[PDB]
């Protein structure tokens, strides 16, 4: 197998319209994560933990309209309530790593709501073709972030 | 207090005179590491260690002459041997984070030795100001990898 990596830094920008304790809860509360990071559609999570603290872990394993694994695993190192999460992460399709990364949610009250900043330096692996993939998911995901506030 | 975070993009090239199984061998065997890593003469080394293998952990713990606690703590993710190294890792001074990192180390032969590509992604933490900090300080390291590596034989 011929071995190469390729780094990337992805910054996304959001302005949510609910107070920032509010925003925090739902990465902070395993119920909530789940519902909004997790269940991308009609389709729920099957197999989803969550130990929110630094030193702690997050898993999202899902098995795609193919039958492929699709398996995240996260390990939080920086946890400060209602302000900053930091977790490293890891993608797996079947048992290749794709890719790892460092993310930053930076968070903090603005008049009207929250302003987030969501940063993910990535490196993908061995040929693996993102092609925009991973900013379109996560741009998705924060989407499902909003859908949920709004519910609430 | 005032929480913020900026992120930067580290890129380091060296080439070694060693062949890359022997390289790669001073990072995955940790009583090799420890000797190129775990150094710093003045300073009070207080605890090393390594698990290498995806999913394990390095600690690496010294102090200063001022007592001031560094602390380096690693988590590998990705480990191809001879080729390839990648951990997540996070800086204190004292109890204070200063940075969390993802690291990835690509090993090449080349004709007479090994290509080293040490790529940091790195976030600084409130307030806490670099200025070199970062790159000088991962090159003593290789400096030390590098004379590790000539002492071999």
């Amino acid at each position: 197998t011929i071995r190469s990596a390729e780094h990337a830094t992805l910054v996304i920008e959001r302005h949510l319209k609910a107070p920032i304790a509010r925003v925090f809860r739902a990465w902070s509360a395993p119920e909530a994560k789940r519902q909004w990071f997790a269940c991308h559609g009609e389709w729920q999570a099957l197999d989803y933990g969550l130990d929110f603290r630094p030193g702690g872990t997050e898993r999202n394993y899902v098995a795609d309209t193919d039958g492929l694994l699709h398996a995240y695993d996260a390990h939080y190192i920086d946890i400060v309530p209602n302000a900053r999460i930091i977790y490293a992460y890891e993608m797996k399709l079947g048992e290749t790593r794709i890719s790892a990364s460092l993310t930053t949610v930076a968070f903090e009250a603005e008049p009207g709501g929250t302003k987030m900043v969501f940063t993910e330096q990535v490196v993908f692996l061995d040929g693996y073709a993102d092609n925009g993939a991973r900013l379109q998911g996560t741009e998705i995901g924060l989407d499902n972030l909003e859908l949920f506030l709004e519910r609430e």
